[PDB]
């Protein structure tokens, strides 16, 4: 899950957006 996190830093930060699928 820990990898989870460094990953949403990375991909949910330039599309601010993939949260909504992510979340």
């Amino acid at each position: 899950d820990f990898l989870n996190s460094a990953m949403s830093s990375l991909y949910s930060g330039w599309s601010s957006f993939t949260t909504g699928a992510s979340k």
